[PDB]
């Protein structure tokens, strides 16, 4: 028998595809890619992009309110400007990108129906290796009511159909804290319904306390603890709980996402994992060793420079032969709020569940020479290391998200106390808290 | 003989001279500390912290007219204001430490009068080993008329005795620069008038173009190539250059800083530099061998953080008899002007005078995504390579101080570019610029 088939095929054209794409043609190979939906998927489009500028606007004029003593508020043509800066970002790192590189795009839904074949469009694209990276979808939560009654997602939050005074957010992790943040810096009254007795209760302690202080310090109510049984519709709209009932103008969906894995998998041999996306190897290749897969799909962390680090290593993986792997205990994730909450590593806790000599530190914000000269004193810097190498940094503060990257570099160097206490840093700035946090390891 | 002595004796209690103190403490010793004036020395007091606050000030004024297009400038009170966090600086940052370390503190002008011994307030102090850490004052150029006529120093534009219309720099590197944005900010109409035909001479071209771009966008009129003839009175204060007269309310000198080195040295055996401060050897020794010195008086780099580093270590090789260096082309060097300017280790041209395969990149702000969600693409990032290990990044943008650490640590550790390509960073981050000018090395 004789089967041609294509080299490479990429179902998906967000971050983990696009990255796979250009992979690819660096290794000399034309790949099929294949998408349904916007050209460069969530971040662009409905994600980090449009989110980071809103809660930029909110925070120019949360200054300038302070500052003046106005009541000036954005705008709400903002959310409709920010499509400008969407289309032409999408245009220059995207769709540019299909006509300087060598591919054949084909848009459709593409689903598997043998071990190296899909269809899409009713027609058979057969490859000789896969990179699955199809995303991520909102997790919509079984609560009687809400769909008759309806909601928003974060597509909708970000292009808003009409001016509300209230909001009802269902969940209490990152894009929940971002949009509390967001619409409460809009003149929007906010409330946080969180089920677990904490805000972030998978980042450190010390960040879950800030979080809540943060949200309240711009008016959100958080309420934590709570259980949602219901929804109806009266004037607004009513989330019952077992804590009260919450009437808002809308609801806001925060409560994660489900990797998009509606494919025919079982057609292809994939499994999925507990988490509910594709089962992969560290080397990111499935049970299917011809198929690899990348980015949200994987039911693990999502972030866009962990998707396309993802796509680049599986494509590499799926065409060289190697055997490449990205640790995902250097990478790190930061929570846009004012002030940043920002993590990479291990906490403190995951370090001390592992065999190995653990020391931990936190440095208070209201000790950094710059946090006190531009009167931003809320936060911490916490570090852990494991047999004297640093493994996890966690921060509170401004503009940390600009510091957590040195963090990550200081883990996958293994970098000691004594390491970073050698390194001159630049003061005063928010940064040099990773140095005085190391200082803290011996001195007082 | 017998000739009892302290075992070390410090000259100078700003940030040199506080940090031998406490690695004194550290390895067992009690030293005694000499110091004239304000105790913490020029940062605290009359440098880093007080400037960075008014920059702060200015900038979040200015932020404010942007978006309310009011004429809300800062008032003049806000000078007065910041003497409140400079003195609570002073007390938890230095005169708490004189009560927590153990220390001998006197009070007076130290001057050498043997190679163990100094003279303050006319007693004899003898120690076996010394650490000159005098720093450095501001440099007064030979003008004709200047000193009938007056002018202000980093002292009275810190703590101005009016308000001022108009103000003339003289100057050009990085004190003018941030004064001349800070009073412009304040709606003082500023000019800067530079010898040199480029603000910032010393650093990469790149960032000398953009510190005129910065200026300008600020109002400031910006002179280079210029020579100042002579000063007069007129209803103003007259400049007369060979390209005009330029007449303001007031004359700031930003022309540098002369190392305080007016001490007896003659009478130590210590010796000056070419550039005017004390002659030490990598280690910080002096020609006397138990004479070192630290920080400003060395006539180098004049940063806080390095002052700091090298009181340390000139404490720790002159107790214990270590031989340990501070690499200054590791040592980071920030402009604080919004957008800032950052660099750290070498320039191209720098490298490209050593022996070496050198190679360099540079990358437009305006590619950086996050510099374009908040309106900030003014800038770019330079990274240099010298046999294929990074050895200096030199970046114009928002924020950019908050991430030169990163660099510094890179270049400490000898990161190559594909160190910081498997690297991955937080999107969307003004320090992801960083793992894109690495990209730059081998991709588009
Ligand atoms: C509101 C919001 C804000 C965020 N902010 C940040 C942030 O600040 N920083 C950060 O790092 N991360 C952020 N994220 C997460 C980040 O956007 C994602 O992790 C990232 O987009 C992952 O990209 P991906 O390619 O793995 O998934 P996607 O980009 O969703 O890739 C899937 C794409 O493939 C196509 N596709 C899907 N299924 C199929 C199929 N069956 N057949 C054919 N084609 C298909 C779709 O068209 C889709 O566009 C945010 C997410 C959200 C929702
Ligand atoms: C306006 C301005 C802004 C600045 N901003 C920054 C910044 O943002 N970041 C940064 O890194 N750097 C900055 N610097 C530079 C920084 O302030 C200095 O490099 C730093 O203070 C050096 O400290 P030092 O201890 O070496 O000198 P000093 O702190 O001046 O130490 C000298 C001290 O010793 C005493 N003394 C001096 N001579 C004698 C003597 N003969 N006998 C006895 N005692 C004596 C004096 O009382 C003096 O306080 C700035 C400087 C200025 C002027």
């Amino acid at each position: 028998s004789q089967d041609p088939m294509h080299k490479l095929a990429i179902i998906g054209y967000g971050a983990a595809g696009f990255a796979a794409m250009i992979k690819a043609n660096e290794l000399g190979v034309k790949p099929v890619l294949i998408g349904k939906g916007e050209i460069g998927g969530t971040c662009v489009n409905v994600g980090c992009v449009p989110s980071k500028r809103m809660l930029y606007i909110a925070e120019i004029y949360k200054k300038a309110r302070e500052v003046t003593g106005s009541e000036v508020y954005p705008p709400f043509s903002s959310f409709q400007e920010k499509d400008g800066l969407v289309q032409e970002m999408r245009k220059t790192k995207y769709e540019d990108l299909l006509s300087y590189y060598d591919v054949e795009l084909i848009q459709g839904e593409a689903r598997f129906i043998s071990p190296h074949a899909v269809k899409v469009n009713g027609q058979v694209i057969e490859a000789e290796k896969f990179v699955i990276a199809t995303g991520s979808s909102p997790l919509i939560p079984r609560i009687p009511g809400l769909d008759k009654v309806g909601f928003w997602t974060n597509r909708e939050a970000l292009s808003p159909d009409r001016r509300i005074d209230s909001l009802a957010v269902i969940g209490g992790r990152a894009l929940a804290l971002e949009f509390a943040q967001m619409y409460s810096r809009m003149k929007v009254e906010v409330a946080i319904l969180q089920r677990s007795p904490v805000l972030i209760p998978d980042w450190e302690p010390e960040a879950s306390v800030e979080a809540r202080r943060i949200m309240e310090n711009d008016g959100v109510a958080v309420v934590t603890g709570v259980n949602v049984k219901e929804v109806r519709k009266g004037a607004g709209k009513i989330v019952i709980t077992d804590k009260g009932e919450v009437e808002a103008d809308e609801i806001l969906l925060a409560t994660g996402r489900k990797p998009n894995v509606d494919l025919g998998l079982e057609n292809a041999g994939v499994r999925l994992n507990e988490r509910g996306g594709i089962k992969v190897d560290d080397e990111l290749r499935t049970d299917n060793p011809h198929i690899y897969a990348a980015g949200d799909v994987l039911g693990g962390k999502m972030l866009e420079a962990l998707a396309g680090r993802q796509g680049s290593i599986a494509t590499e993986n799926a065409l060289t032969g190697s055997h490449k792997r990205v640790d995902e205990n250097a990478v790190p994730q930061v929570i846009f709020t004012q002030p940043n909450l920002a993590r990479v590593g291990l906490t403190e806790a995951e370090a001390r569940a592992k065999e190995g000599e653990v020391e931990a530190r936190v440095l208070p914000m209201s000790s950094v020479a710059k946090a006190e000269i531009i009167n931003s004193r809320l936060g911490f810097v916490k570090m852990v290391t494991m047999n004297g190498r640093i493994v996890g940094v966690h921060a509170v503060g401004e503009n940390v998200a600009e510091m957590i990257g040195e963090a990550a570099l200081a883990i996958r160097f293994g970098a000691t106390v004594h390491d970073l206490i050698d390194t001159v840093h630049m003061f005063p700035t928010i940064a040099e808290s990773l140095r005085l946090v190391a200082l803290a390891f011996r001195s007082d």
